[PDB]
């Protein structure tokens, strides 16, 4: 009897999405701009299709389910895509742009992108949003510096570990989420959902991205996610050391296969991805007030689409 | 007859602003904490003594200099402080916090400074306050950009020289001043004043920085500043290929002497140093609207302490 039983594909999605991501490509084009020649050669490297990601995609979604009656999320999730892209360019100092460009111009376009956002902020007049973006942006920080601490140690705890995923990943999802709930004027409790929304969307997001690692640049690095710790917690006593001494001295590859047998053994994917589709279901559920609508839809399948490769 | 003839010095200057200035250092210690403990060692190390320098002293002279009733310029101070302390981490990864602690964690802390920073904006409750540091922090970005283009350029103008010491050092200035009068809710001719009196004391600053180089880090590593420049313009037809040649090449201290000799010959430096004494008479002719205080004084004396080294 149903016959809209199946959730939104991608392909829907997109189609449905395309007028407003072409044109958030657009503005962020007309807004990478300067005088600067680097910054115009760097940038265009970096964010000629800015406009055409998820997490601008995330934003029109959110605010086409929220009846948005202006553009202004267009604006939106060109900031938000700004501040990933500022993210992304001294994250890779820290560990692209930067092996193309040099440290330096990647670190200050980075610096460019992210206070043009701020400028892009003060144009939606807004003091509630400088206080969400203010506040997510620092937690980023705050979650790549933990991040680096973690680096190497292997008593890493996995509240730790999900505390990064939390600030460096979900935080800005969630903000763009409560964002479009935000210029929209919704009520607190619609707010609270699309915020739940965005911020399990996100935790799903970065938890794929870790199981798929190894499904070993993190290996490499000694880079302790969830996958290599839980292995770790649950091996013999020979695992477990191989490990431990891989996360310390970064000398993993010359063990892969028993470190990827461990994983097996251990059910250490298998945990992981238990946990990214209970994030992408509570996402999903967060949506339970939203009133109904094709974005509404797309927002449930973006969801289910989080955790499609790891099933 | 007038025995305030002399211009305040330096103790009276720092004396009167102590009370405020150790104000600030203790907001900005509060400020400067997180729960991650990397940031507050990098921090400890960079900013502990941050609210006893330059920029927090003119930004609580300029507030109480326009009579502030409250302590907001305490936190306008701090800003300041930390948006000058970010951009210093940035720029010398492009180029210490970095060689200590590595290029990452300074660019990172960097970040969590600088959106600090913007959180303690937002308690200012001020959109004006807002756009205000968002455009001035993307004019410093774009600065800092355009100076890294120019290294090693023997072609830069004397235009794109001062482009550069506009964006990357007094437009900061600039933004402090011009932001006491907004907290103090000023006219637009005081305003215009306090701003005018930031930008010209920022460039009196830095073109005194240029000249003490030679009086040369800047020529170890390509750095078109006006003194080498200008000697480049005005030497003989050997002067000024050394010159253009240390620019393109780095190998500028393979001819110290011969370049230091053209610098004296051409008057290069003086010529520099008179462009500083311009900018800091533009300063104090600024002032002129402002109300007749000690504060005011201390701004004045400032203006002439900052050109001192050069007379
Ligand atoms: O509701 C707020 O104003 C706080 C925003 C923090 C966030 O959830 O992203
Ligand atoms: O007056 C304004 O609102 C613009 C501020 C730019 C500056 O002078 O620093």
């Amino acid at each position: 009897e149903n016959l809209y039983f199946q959730s939104m594909d991608l392909d829907h999605i997109l189609s449905l999405a395309e007028p407003d991501m072409l044109a958030v490509n657009q503005l962020i084009q007309k807004q990478v701009n300067s005088d600067v020649s680097l910054i115009n050669q760097l940038g265009f490297y970096i964010v000629n299709s800015g406009g055409k990601r998820l997490r601008p995609l995330l934003t029109v979604l959110a605010a086409r389910a929220l009846n948005i009656q202006t553009e202004q999320h267009h604006t939106l999730a060109a900031i938000i895509e700004f501040i990933h892209t500022a993210t992304l360019l001294h994250d890779d100092v820290v560990d692209t742009a930067n092996e193309v460009f040099g440290n330096q111009a990647s670190v200050l376009v980075g610096d460019f992108l992210y206070t043009r956002s701020f400028q892009m902020m003060v144009t939606l007049d807004s003091m509630r949003v400088m206080q969400i973006l203010s506040d997510a942006t620092n937690v980023i920080a705050e979650g790549e510096v933990l991040q680096l601490m973690n680096c190497n140690d292997p008593d890493t705890t996995e509240e730790s570990y999900m505390e990064v995923i939390y600030s460096k990943t979900a935080r800005l999802f969630e903000a763009a989420t409560l964002l479009a709930g935000v210029l929209t004027k919704q009520s607190e409790a619609i707010e609270n959902a699309m915020q739940d929304y965005g911020k399990y969307l996100g935790t799903a997001f970065q938890l794929v991205d870790d199981i798929m690692d190894y499904a070993g640049d993190d290996l490499a690095e000694g880079k302790p996610t969830l996958p290599l710790l839980y292995a770790m917690w649950h091996g013999n006593e020979q695992q477990t050391a191989i490990i431990r001494e891989a996360i310390e001295t970064g000398n993993g590859m010359d063990n892969l296969t028993p470190i990827l047998e461990t994983m097996e053994q251990t059910g250490a994917l298998t945990y992981t991805k238990q946990q990214a589709l209970k994030a992408s279901q509570q996402a999903i559920d967060a949506l339970s007030p939203i009133e109904e609508s094709v974005y509404k839809e797309a927002l449930i399948g973006l969801a289910h689409i989080s955790v499609e490769r790891v099933a």
